[PDB]
């Protein structure tokens, strides 16, 4: 139904193999039921945004050859949107749209803290343990069974590193903190979705059986930005035209994880399928 194929983009190349199901849980399946052509680009987590960007460009080149489409519609999460922005900035004629879903568009405060912990920069022990136990719980839930090894993925998501990325690829970033960027830059459409953790944990419905959610709530308390999804602050997610960012969902919830266990009986998959129809309505 969309003119151009949809490319789902995320970091963690080994996710599907190690976890046993897709990063975007049930989302590609749902989009294909609505007649969209869908592909997933799983990029290398333990490296720079620019390296993921180059990875994604190679993926897109091969895909465009195989489809004879002239452009792609990117839908990225977390690391994904930065790689998408790299490709859009550098190869705008090959990108119809960039949609950012809880993208780390201006850095992650927990990544910042993680680096301070790793550098032993005067972080009190009780905070060190809370942060490391949270990440361990998240990793173990997905993998099945160390938490300091996660810095490999967060290294490229610090405020300092993303600020440097934004300096090189400023397209569609908001001019004011917590605002919106230009919808169309260099012929490419930019959209953003977001969320932040809300309410007391008792009312989270499906998430009560998801061990990652309590961990995200722990990480959430260490942000100076009070509205955050446990990994990124609400304002940091902003890119291009806002669609909606007040979902009561953590970072992991917004890709329908773990295995469909989300907050408040929200239909996360519907966020994606409705947006795909929205892209189609914009002649994309
Ligand atoms: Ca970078
Ligand atoms: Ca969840």
């Amino acid at each position: 139904s969309t003119k151009y194929p949809i490319v789902l983009v995320h970091g963690l190349a080994g996710f599907n193999e190690i976890v046993g199901f897709p990063y975007f849980y049930g989302i590609a399946d749902a989009l294909r039921q609505d007649g969209h052509q869908v592909f997933t680009a799983s990029l290398s987590a333990f490296n720079s945004n620019e390296v993921r960007g180059k990875q994604l460009w190679q993926f897109v080149q091969t895909l465009l050859q195989e489809t004879q489409a002239k452009k792609v519609n990117f839908i990225g999460h977390s690391q994904g949107p930065l790689a998408c922005r790299y490709v859009a900035a550098n190869y705008p004629d090959s990108v119809a749209s960039v949609t950012s879903i809880n993208g780390v568009n201006h850095g992650s405060e927990i990544a910042d803290l993680y680096r301070r912990i790793m550098r032993k920069d005067s972080i009190p022990e009780y905070i060190v343990e809370k942060v490391l136990n949270a990440f361990g719980t998240i990793i173990s839930t997905f993998s099945g069974h160390d938490p300091q090894d996660a810095i490999a993925a967060l290294e490229s998501l610090t405020t300092e590193q993303v600020t440097e990325f934004n300096n090189k690829y400023p397209q569609a970033l908001p001019k004011t903190p917590g605002g919106e960027g230009d919808e169309i830059v260099n012929g490419v459409h930019y959209y953003c979705f977001g969320s932040y953790i809300q309410g007391l944990i008792a009312g989270e419905k499906g998430n009560l059986l998801d061990p990652t959610h309590a961990a995200m709530r722990v990480l959430n308390t260490f942000f100076t930005e009070k509205q955050n999804d446990g990994l990124v602050g609400r304002s940091s997610m902003r890119l291009g035209k806002l669609i909606k960012d007040d979902y009561a969902q953590d970072h992991i919830d917004m890709v329908n994880q773990v295995a469909g266990l989300v907050g408040y009986n929200e239909d996360i998959v519907a966020i994606y399928t409705q947006h795909a129809k929205y892209l189609a309505s914009k002649q994309l």
